[PDB]
């Protein structure tokens, strides 16, 4: 009730983890220079830590596997610290520029300094440079490894350590600081806790993303609440399936059914085609509509240019980006959009204010295209004496720019660093 | 039922195990190719073992110490059996015949195929061939690869898995078929009582000889029931100490106290001069007695020349060494010693028949000091039609010749491949 109708249609949004595993060239020996071991251990991993997460309604799904066979792409030391940043740092240069994940986690036959068999940091679920996790192939029992992965992922979900009042029954829960073969697969009412704060304050975007059955690398599991490649739907164990659409014996939909789970569909039948799945959220989405002869039913949003929160600017691929939300996204709460004077700084073409960058140069904006430049902004706060303030960055110049689709005028927004009409489409 | 003064004897006497430990290059690369950390691992292995083995009267001691950190000496697969193989056969090979030592063990970073985490020869103490075994560093936690490494070495000392019937109390025994993390130190009823009856039908000689404290590799540790450079008495750790004699904490005789072992040592005082400290096993043998300002017991003998085995043999250094019983330790029973004209073969001077080596020569025997050369025995099989049989090892060419003090010819006896009386001091 005290969530916005965001926050609330967040947390109610099933969750999916896409996972990136990667096994480094220790890993490799240590199983008889044989992949097909190696592969075949994570897979198991896998299959402990996928029934783990989902009494946390999130579905955690190897998207992609990489053993460092032939050589290690990263320092791999004895120092469990030092070896996180550096896997965090390769994963973020390197990997993510071929693979998309949520969230990738090293199995390393190495064995860390002192006691810890893992390190994950803390939220950095699917953050570019920390949604990652590195865990020692410290014991035999694999169904022990798992927990230690799935304790590295819960730091990245939110989750902290359990202190003594923490419970979640008569053995230790996942996000317990030490580990033991006594150790259970749960979370206790602590991290339950931890894990829907952090989202409710963080509301990590891209756990929210479905993957596609082929993007799945893991053997198709029948009864993992997940349909994979080969099955038709999936309702876990007979015993546990409520959807009378499919046989949880074999994974497949039972004589009549069309479908077994999805908006466009009922009683194991797709829904007539034109019938609303999906209501509108926002002015600036678009009710979705069934094709009737399929299960799911992809979503739409309004066409740019559709006037959206009191005419302060333009739908953009479903969002309405506005120039004072942008401020409170880049310096915080209280913060407001620079007077018109303040764009004018993106004339001079110089290191921070321009609207372009064709090339490499910076072009300076065109009298009439500052407002599409750098944003300017202004932390209402007694305390500030400076108007103009911008948001740089030596990583990336583009951040702290104005956004695309920003309403720059009256009917006008900023394309590729110029206003232009929003009834051109765009 | 009974036991006989030699069993009994063998029984009492204080059992040592000096062991050799190897480590394979994945355990070098496992430890972040830090020969300091793979021996720290292994020396806190060898800590737990130690008092395990302790409360069975053995004490072990590691006297060597190789980490194969450039490359395996034998191919470490995934294959527990094939391991145990090639690497006891490695020992049996190469290293004893670098260094001497009771038993081998050899830690790897591999992971064998299954649930198997070591392996070890049942009954194989002090054997060449079968005094070895492989353990996996399977845990993080160095506590169950020291069971896992006790429990193969509990195969090695005739020790077999325990039956539901066996018990160590509340928690499983070493011998245990299946390593629980929560696996104890001590050995089950049935384990100690194989054990037992081993040791009784066997004797396996080697571990009733004590390693020198220079011999021991391993770190001076007060507290590892072995008395090593710096220490004069470890009577365990402070903890479980119960020597009233031993500084436990210091490793130092107490106040008042002259020794804390030693068959001349009682109350932590050296026994009287003249006191009996061991009485004579066999004819050969003299009663030894204490000297008082000592705690050890020499084993003294009668003066070699003196007649023994009816006049069969001159005692040799407590021993009664005659061809008659050389040829059925070579051959087996039934196996006597030829006749005469066979020993003439030693004259040839040839690959097998001589006296003595000058390096890569050897000098062939004479007219006399014919009965000091190479043993002919034969055996008593009636399908034999050979009287001149020889055993010969390609390995060492003095295995098989006449021992020295062994009786040649009337009043004389083998000195150095030569026939000299016995008479003279030889
Ligand atoms: C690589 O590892 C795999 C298993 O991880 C080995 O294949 C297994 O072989 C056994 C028979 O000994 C089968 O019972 C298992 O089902 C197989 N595992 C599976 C499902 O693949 C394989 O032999 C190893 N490679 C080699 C030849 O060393
Ligand atoms: C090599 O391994 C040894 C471990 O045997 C490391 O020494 C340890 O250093 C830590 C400090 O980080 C101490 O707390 C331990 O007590 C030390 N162990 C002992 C008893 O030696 C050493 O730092 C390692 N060297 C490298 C390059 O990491
Ligand atoms: C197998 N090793 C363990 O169980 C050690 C035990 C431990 C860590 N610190 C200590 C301080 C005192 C006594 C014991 C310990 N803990 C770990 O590996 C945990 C480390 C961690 O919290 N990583 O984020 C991750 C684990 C839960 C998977
Ligand atoms: C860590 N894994 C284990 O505990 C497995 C369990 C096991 C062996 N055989 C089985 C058959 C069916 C199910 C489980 C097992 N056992 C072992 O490693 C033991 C193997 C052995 O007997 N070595 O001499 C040595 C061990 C005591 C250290
Ligand atoms: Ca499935
Ligand atoms: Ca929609
Ligand atoms: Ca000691
Ligand atoms: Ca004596
Ligand atoms: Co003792
Ligand atoms: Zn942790
Ligand atoms: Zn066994």
């Amino acid at each position: 009730s005290n969530l916005t109708p965001e926050q609330q249609r967040y947390l109610n949004a099933k969750k999916y983890v896409k996972l990136f595993l990667v096994a480094d060239y220790i890993m490799y020996l240590k199983y008889g220079r044989n992949l097909t071991a190696v592969r075949t251990r994570m897979y198991d991993i896998v299959n402990v830590i996928t029934p783990i997460y989902h009494r946390m309604n999130i579905h955690v799904a190897l998207v992609g596997l990489e053993i460092w066979s032939n050589t290690d792409k990263i320092i791999v030391q004895s120092s469990a610290d030092v070896t996180l940043d550096l896997f965090a740092k390769w994963r973020a240069t390197d990997l993510l520029s071929r693979k998309s994940h949520d969230n990738a986690q090293l199995l390393t036959g190495i064995n860390f300094n002192g006691p810890t068999a893992g390190l994950g940091y803390l939220g950095g679920i699917c953050n570019t440079m920390y949604s990652a996790g590195i865990v020692q192939d410290h014991s035999k029992i694999h169904h022990l490894v798992a927990i230690a992965m799935a304790h590295e992922m819960g730091h990245n979900l939110g989750m902290d350590h359990d202190k003594d009042t923490c419970t979640c029954g008569t053995r230790p829960c996942v996000m317990a600081g030490a580990l033991s073969c006594e150790a259970s697969f749960l979370f206790s009412d602590c991290s339950q806790k931890d894990h829907r704060e952090f989202l409710i304050k963080n509301m990590p975007q891209c756990i929210l993303k479905k993957p596609l059955k082929t993007d799945v690398v893991s053997p198709a599991v029948c009864g993992n609440y997940f349909v994979e490649v080969g099955e038709e739907c999936d309702c876990g164990s007979p015993r546990t399936c409520r959807d009378p659409c499919c046989d949880a014996t074999t994974c497949k939909l039972r004589q009549g059914a069309q479908c077994a789970e999805g908006l466009c569909c009922d009683q194991c039948r797709f829904k007539g085609a034109g019938t609303e799945c999906r209501a509108a959220k926002d002015e600036c989405d678009m009710a979705d509509v069934c094709t009737g002869r399929s299960a799911e039913c992809t979503d739409r949003f309004q066409r740019n240019g559709q006037p959206c929160k009191n005419n302060n600017g333009y739908c953009y691929n479903g969002k309405c980006p506005i120039m004072a939300d942008q401020c409170i996204a880049l310096f915080g709460p209280g913060a407001t959009v620079s007077q018109d004077a303040c764009f004018q700084f993106n004339r001079e073409g110089n290191h921070y204010g321009y609207c372009r960058k064709e090339q490499n140069t910076k072009i300076a904006c065109e009298p009439q295209d500052v407002k599409c430049g750098r944003l300017y902004c202004f932390p209402n706060s007694p305390e500030n004496k400076n108007p103009c303030n911008i948001y740089y960055s030596p990583n990336d110049e583009d951040k702290g720019m104005v956004l695309p689709g920003t309403k720059c005028a009256d009917r006008k927004a900023c394309s590729n660093g110029q206003c232009v009409d929003v009834t051109t489409p765009y």
